[PDB]
This record gives structure tokens, C-alpha cells and sequence, in this order.
């Protein structure tokens, strides 16, 4: 994953990504997710997260706080405060 650590490099793995499933290349790699090749499975470039199962209506950023809220990247990218309140502290 340290190929992983751009942006582009993110994009990139997306090449062969299934066009049905309801979450779009561009806001998985904003939020710091690449394609590892397997059926609609990603990995954060900075925590290692996995992440699977997309859904219609599912939120990169949101799944990432809910799932990883230790992630650096997330915590810079987003900050303290909306990991907080997805993980239900206010
Ligand atoms: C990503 C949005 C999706 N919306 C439905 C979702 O919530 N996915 C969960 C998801 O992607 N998870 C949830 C699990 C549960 C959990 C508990 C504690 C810490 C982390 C946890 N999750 C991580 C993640 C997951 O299963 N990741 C798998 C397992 C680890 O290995 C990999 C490697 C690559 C991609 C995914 C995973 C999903 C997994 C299977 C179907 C039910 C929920
Ligand atoms: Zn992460």
C-alpha cells in the first residue's frame, strides 16, 4: 500500500472495478481507498481497512469513520469531531 499513498495511484486500481455496484471509483479514493482486484473489496491506503458489501446510498467517509476511526488519514482529512459523531459521541 505504499503505492497506494496518491490519489492518481488510488484511481488507477479502479481500472477493472464492476460498473454495478452503486459506489463510484472517484469518492472511495478520495476517502483513501483502493480496488485489490476481488469482487468490490478495498483497502485504506493508511490504516489497511477493508472494506466491502457497497450499497446504494453507502458513504466512503461516513463507512470509513464507522469502521476505522483511528485512521490517520481520515482524522486529518476529516477531523476529530466527525469521527466523534459517527461513532455517536457529541
Ligand atoms: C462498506 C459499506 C458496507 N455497507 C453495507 C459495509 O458496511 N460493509 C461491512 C464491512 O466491509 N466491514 C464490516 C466489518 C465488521 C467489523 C467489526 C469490527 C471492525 C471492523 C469490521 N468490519 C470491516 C469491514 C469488513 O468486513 N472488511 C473485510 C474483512 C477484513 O478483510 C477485508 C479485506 C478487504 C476488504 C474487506 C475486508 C460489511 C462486511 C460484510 C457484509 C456486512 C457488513
Ligand atoms: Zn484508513
Amino acid at each position: 500500500n505504499l503505492s497506494m499513498q496518491t490519489h492518481a495511484a488510488r484511481m488507477r486500481t479502479f481500472m477493472y472495478w464492476p460498473s454495478s455496484v452503486p459506489v463510484q471509483p472517484e469518492q472511495l479514493a478520495s476517502a483513501g481507498f483502493y480496488y485489490v482486484g476481488r469482487n468490490d473489496d478495498v483497502k485504506c491506503f493508511c490504516c489497511d481497512g477493508g472494506l466491502r458489501c457497497w450499497e446504494s446510498g453507502d458513504d466512503p467517509w461516513v463507512e470509513h469513520a464507522k469502521w476505522f476511526p483511528r485512521c490517520e488519514f481520515l482524522i486529518r482529512m476529516k477531523g476529530q469531531e466527525f469521527v466523534d459523531e459517527i461513532q455517536g459521541r457529541y
